[PDB]
């Protein structure tokens, strides 16, 4: 992948969360997520995809991943998906928007989904 | 997984797209996505996660998945993440919201991300 | 406005909420909103804007409005904005997506905003 | 309103856009928006609402507003709604998420809505 080397490794967001990812040559993302906030402790499995052959015109690299908030410690009956782009260079960044859906009854489904934005850096 | 059997198989959304998924006992989602609309043709790899031990109180099952819109035919330099819940029973449904990010330059990044909502059924 | 007549009146969404709006020739939307769900009772003031000179090519009419969830009965310390399009004709519809932000502390601001989608019809 | 004085005035976002607002004692927001990016020039009318009696516990003040992107110069057949909270003090901020819907045909409605996030400050 063009940004395989650039994406693979440890990232930190503005909340102090830790995103540990391996980018496969084939577009795969695999790793672990540790949230600094919410109904979470320790690492959770993540999986996703990225564009392994991005535009060569200075565009970012599109990518996304999911965490289901179940591990050996806790179950928050919820999943977050991050959707965004990798921007390479001296201060490389992953700029995301995310959707967090909780399991709800049908009557409460209007209130099921939070939306926010996370920015990941290699330092922090 | 509680809904492993319920989730695994072929789903269709309101646009006529086809979502082919296997739910692993361990929370994994793997499969293929075929979009009826946009800069896409044929199937794309998807991966995600779901809550393999949901609440037993009538709540849905939280889940999410990603598609990077690169395959052997086309590259739309973009990724969609669906975040939502599986609702079991006679008319089982996956109710989602999604974020579609395109690779952009830094100057165009304000305009990088579409948001929408898809509902998947076993028929259609 | 092209859709001034079409927009003005009483709308109902999929939750059974009631949206009472007047469209001004100048792009103004004014009226009241009554939610069937959440920390709400009776009517709340709404204001917004719409495109009073839409495309004549079969496109919908872009529009949006806000409700702050404070009235003489209750204060949910929150605001919803609906963003979407009016689609005219036999089964006229307002198709929206919405953002509901609650006042939070800085530490809880990651969890401040819900996202969803409402479809309004003239019947229901 | 508790934050009437705090909200009223000129704000600037991270794109260099200018948001000129008056907060009414009654929860009204009125003013003008000038975008630094997109299919826009000069000022556009905005209207919205805010919580005129927020929590006294250090929570932000919920608020929202709409711009329809039609003025005497241009018509982008679109509307943006910002939903977020005012945070008072030395570096006062309005933290928002926004939905931008364009008028579309029914076949293109899946692609109608952008989502992003703007942070407004009194300086810039």
């Amino acid at each position: 992948g063009r940004d395989e080397a650039g994406i693979t490794g440890t990232w930190y967001n503005q909340l102090g969360s830790t995103f540990i990812v391996t980018a496969g040559a084939d577009g795969a993302l695999t790793g672990t997520y540790e949230s600094a906030v919410g109904n979470a402790e320790s690492r959770y499995v993540l999986t996703g995809r990225y564009d392994s052959a991005p535009a060569t015109d200075g565009s970012g690299t599109a990518l996304g991943w999911t965490v289901a908030w179940k591990n050996n410690y806790r179950n928050a009956h919820s999943a977050t998906t991050w959707s965004g782009q990798y921007v390479g260079g001296a201060q490389a960044r992953i700029n995301t928007q995310w959707l967090l859906t909780e399991g709800t009854t049908e009557a409460n489904a209007w209130a099921s989904t939070l939306v926010g934005h996370d920015t990941f850096t290699k330092v922090k």
